[PDB]
């Protein structure tokens, strides 16, 4: 309850390029890669301006980083944007992944006017799948071999949100 | 309330104004371009510098201590017009500092940029801003229906305007 | 029925420019004046990919130009857009205006995924009033001394359809 | 003379403008910038069409041949003013058009733009002109003495000026 | 069938594609910024002719007689995936050219270009083109939900896949 | 009097000038274009700075306290003319100087530019400034009526000019 | 000689321009950088077509027949002088036409432009130019040893001078 | 040995990577241009910060002691492969540390980049370098003669390749 | 076969490129740039018209009639080596032409750039090319495996270089 | 003969700018007017690479600045140019001119190859017009009305020197 | 004597890229390789201006193009430049070289103001060596496997002529 | 003279090149183009910064002592040949470091530039110096006579080269 969400500012790029660190799979800042804290921030400056996007900080009562709250692809004429959570290891599994998830459908859905608010999981991580499952999340997709990660082809779930059940 | 003073905004008081724009949980625009970054502000800021479509003004005491913001949009000189929005911190919300600027405002609209017309939106579920300006001195000229949509509703907006002639003119 | 709607082509600029003549008001290309034709095209050159507004030619069956539909203000958050219609002298007074105000709510409300569609008519020209509103155009607002009309500033009355009661 | 029509000044028109404003033995001026050839022109007015301090209408009549023009320079929206000029050509110059022409130019000054006032300047060697135009609803606000050097002297000019108030009523 | 043949789209075959996009009653995309005038078609043509991230191609017959439009987006070379779109002109649209076109998308893509895996997406309420895909070899692996508002109706849409391995192998 | 030293003005006397432009409940201009906070003078100042149209001077004191501002804008080296204009800090409006710095504008303008005429406008209803400039060697050659939009009201202005000939001789 | 007429010079009188340096075997300069192609000079008209600091004058007929150029170039507004050459086709040279086109120029530089001083240079072995210029008010105010490379040796160039007090008045 | 960890390449490394570059007596690249000053590389670095043809890695170890470079030049993701080039410091050439860095470059390209093939050259008068690789799983693809002009002399290079196939099983 | 002769590749000729590089089932590059439309190729061309890292000459006849393509790619000046490749048009490509072309081609390469090695690479599974080349100068310095994706498999190159001591003399 | 000429740095515009102090006269940066210190930097660093002026700094045995010594106009065809000495009026009547002077006539003739070197003097300065001429310069030209200065056009010389003189 | 000299203009370097045609060396446009026409077209457009270099086409009395002649690393401060004539191979052994010589020498000389003039000759072409010589050249080095013309180093012999003796 | 270092010239080192230029009283070049001042030399350096025509080399010894400069310029990889320059402080100059320094670039020039020739120009009255280089391997290929303007008089130079063949080879 304690937890902030704050958009996101230059000085948390480091934060950003930490978090990365141990994930083990190709970054992106708007659709292009990046590995280098040096590549992040120029990029930072380039997209600056652009709204399919929108990244989130989230942090304690004593301001210590939890984790980041990402909006990715959004598209405001179907009303749609691919959602995207990343705890920090320190707070991995400390249960402050479902408050972190009702923040974000907060702001998409009563903020944005979002219609659909859709994720990627790993179907090899069933916990998480019944993780989002418990947060008011369907499957809609199961996609086979759609991500490189480490040596194979993974099979990935789609599982989605609409703004009708979230306000009602 | 007669020791506040207006003061054009300047690049040092935009740490204020994204203070403001939060807890209000309604997107900030910027010359009609959306923000909720501090940096963000600041490269929409000096983009827009020398745009004169909008004039934002600071408002400090003789403690020179922040206590809210004026802004004008959507300025046009052929109808001499302009939208009007006050925001005041809320450290200093009760006070009634808020009626000493909507007044600083409309003379400064309505005596340096010699405009016609100045209207407002107020949200509907805010009887209490409504009632603020109508002792003001202005009148509703619309009830625009599920204009906005907040917290996750569409509300109603009440605009309200006043023209030129009443506030230059009237105790004459 | 035979009428088509077109996107606007940088042809049909110059249908534009005779469209402003005999309208006495300055005309506007994305909130910025213009009065000479040079002085349009520059303007559509420039905000060719702005999709603030957009702007459809209503042609007849043998492609005689009838009228214009352009929506401006399009605001894609809250879903909302100013509609206004244009009808050359030689066909305003056969009834196609009916036809071109449904034909301009269907494109709002059934590709754009609008929620509101507002307009702004004269107080003096009352007819256009009872027009829009056996359209299901419904009064929200009677603006005092809004626009200066030829010497003298006039009252424009606002008013606005929703989404939910032309698909209904 | 109610055939007469204007026209925003098109970038066809600047053939027009620059054959007006030889035979006038003055520097002319594009935007508070000197030009003398045509390429000149139209490279400035390339370059200052999207500029809303002035503003220039070319008059036509029925058969489409051109009469003269109508210029507004130094538009100041604020203190909503403008300075007019007219400059008919020399076929058409006694014909007695001038009239109409000012009147038209003051209608859309104060009927479209909502402006306050209009001045325009008129040399003191020519006494018709002021006349003219104080026929016209000018009235004598100035008398700037040796404001410009036209013909090799340093010449006095009138300033004249009307409000909207009184051409509406 | 075997008369047609692939060629990379220029830019005397933006009329052919503005044409395709009428009727169709849905929004147009280039390069996942929206159009529907010629001109502005143009403008972003012209501006993204050096962008590898998608690629057409149009197809015309013996008679040099445009067919149809093959289009390939959202092509990534790390994962190596795009997604694809066929459209056939109305004139041609039921001598049965689709299968061609979509196999020479499918070779292009998977010979060339050396991706791992064409997905697609087709309406639900359009079984005609779901059969076609699956009779391609096209597999479903998602059926989202509300994804796209056409018509003025949130409708599903068939998000069908298939990979380099089974094209290029299966008869082997 | 004879302390007073003028010094083109410099980018850090910029802080200076945006004190003097608060208190005059005026919209003010830089080369024509209006501002109002310290950035977008600066920015405009960086944009102007070649800009031979205008030209301000800084009058500061012995102990290099600052007096007050000499701009001259409008200025036309075809025909010779500049508009004038004198703002002094509230600190000393009253100390008497402001005849030495009209004085020292006019010998700029006359003696190094070589302009043939100095014009400039005063309020009608401050007739102290008037007389001011009358005893200083100007003249009145325009009463131009709702000139300008003063504090709520459309106010008649003179326009007073002095010819370098007079100055010189 | 009345019959003729000065208009400001327009990229079409270009040609005439390159036709006229050639033969007078002399360094061509376009605001003080050198040419001596056609090409060259059109390139360097186009970049200093809005360079106040120095105007040409064509000179045409009746016949609309190209007769010479006026030239006044390092303009200074501030001392109000500027420098005056003339230059007339070889085809027109001997009809005595250069004493209308010298008045001309003077006449638009002391009435027009309101110069102080018209400053020229002639070569010192021409003494049938510097004749010419002092019947038409040139006075000598230098005899400058050496200044110029001409034909493979440096000789010396007089500079003459007119005032506008002179022109103007005299007369009266 | 595996405290030795990988970092992408940061613009204040280019000292480190400047440094490592003298002693090896070569025209060094960078992005396929020469450089040989560290301002040189520090322009270059920044005009192809976000170019993905190339991909350089520093190593560090517990104590954050820099060890070596491992950069993936000539990289074609439609091709699948990229050139391999491993340098060590001298301070640690023979610490043994760089079957390791191998196995960590070729890691990245194969488990991250899903590269099919990575090839590398080795100076055919360096054999104990060419065993070195052999041993790490690569195999001589090619004996290039004269390839290089290396210390006055034209110098045959050894090409040596490994598949994804054999690294991940 | 005396009659063939080569000219430096000019903007109008990127018809003929085009329509060969059609028919060859393969991505085509120019200057490490990929491209499929004429549209795509025109505009390349204007951008690396005086890149200096490729060369490309058309080959004509007596009735200037276009036989084929000599490009030179991957030209570096320090180490003076470049990569060949020949492409003749399917019209003539049976006239065994080819061995002048390829003459021709190394004519450039070794007596007027003054390179010292040029390399090209062959399909394995194409031994006419390979033989023919050999018949030319050319010897196999690497057997590149899976080197390229063609037709849908990973195939194996052959690497074939001659160096400009051999061709000489 | 411990005098030092220098080339013009970005410090010495301070210098430049207190020399101009006292004069009364339009001060000129490649010729282009300037006044205050911050029209002058931003000139040099636009003219930084013009070879069509050299300047060069005058300083003693303890760099104290002496005065200034400028070649303007310099023309590498004719190889002319026009020299300008401002001596400091702390050092003016020191005797320091004609040093300087030889020194100026030593750069333009030895090192840049120059065929002849004008100067500027006004009629009402005759001890200037001395000065110059013993330093070997003769009289070529009495420009009338040729500047204005402080209220009147005056007079003024130009003296020239040529190369062959000089060095010989 | 008919022979005229023209500044090189766009339409000649169509010419230009015909003389280079059998020549079979590389060719350089102000000091930048080039081997096609629109190669050559664009950087005769790039250093439109630079007066570096300056060519002048020859032409006959019927304005038939005869040959080039260009002169190179022009530097006016020391007052040098490089000659070079081409003759196109129509003309060649009709004895135009030394009139062309001469007419180059003459606009060198006489309007450019220029002290030395060289050129570099094959030693391999000895009849062009003694050419120059009776032109006025003398020998001033013999550069030993200065170029690369077809397969091996050639000596190059740099011959000079002085503006002194060609006015004497 | 074996502790002496070669190192790419920085920007930190463009201070040592100026006070190399002062005292030589002739006109100093940076890719052909003048200049005489420090901040004239700082943004030649900047602009050029990525030219590899010409290359320069500080020398400085263990002490990190600034010793002198080694410059290539006029470089051509087609020909294979460049222009070598030595200049060492005046502090310096009698201690013999020159032979080190000048086989420092002879053995760049030769074994990593691969270059074929390298030739030089020293002045006809400085026989020390013409004497230096042919101690190092140069011949005399030309004596160009008043080549160079030095000290208010044309002097001539005499032009020395050596080839890649000798330097590398001649000991085998």
């Amino acid at each position: 309850s304690q937890l902030t969400l704050r958009a996101l500012e230059r000085g948390d790029l480091r934060f950003i390029h930490n978090l990365n660190n141990n994930r083990n799979i190709m970054s992106y800042w708007f659709e292009e890669p990046y590995e280098s804290f040096d590549e992040l921030e120029e990029l930072y400056n380039k997209h600056i301006h652009d709204n399919a996007e929108r990244r989130f900080v989230v942090e304690d009562a004593q301001k210590n980083l939890i984790g980041l709250v990402e909006l990715i692809e959004i598209n405001y004429i179907h009303r749609s944007a691919e959602f995207q959570i990343i705890i920090a290891p320190e707070h991995q599994g400390k249960g402050f992944a479902r408050t972190l998830i009702n923040r974000a459908l907060d702001y998409s859905f009563t903020i944005l006017n979002l219609h659909k608010i859709y994720l990627h999981v790993a179907v090899e991580n069933p916990k998480a799948v019944h993780l989002y499952e418990e947060c008011g999340f369907v499957e809609e997709g199961h996609l086979v071999e759609e991500g490189f990660i480490n040596g194979r082809y993974q099979d990935v779930k789609r599982m989605y949100i609409l703004q009708s059940k979230y306000l009602n």
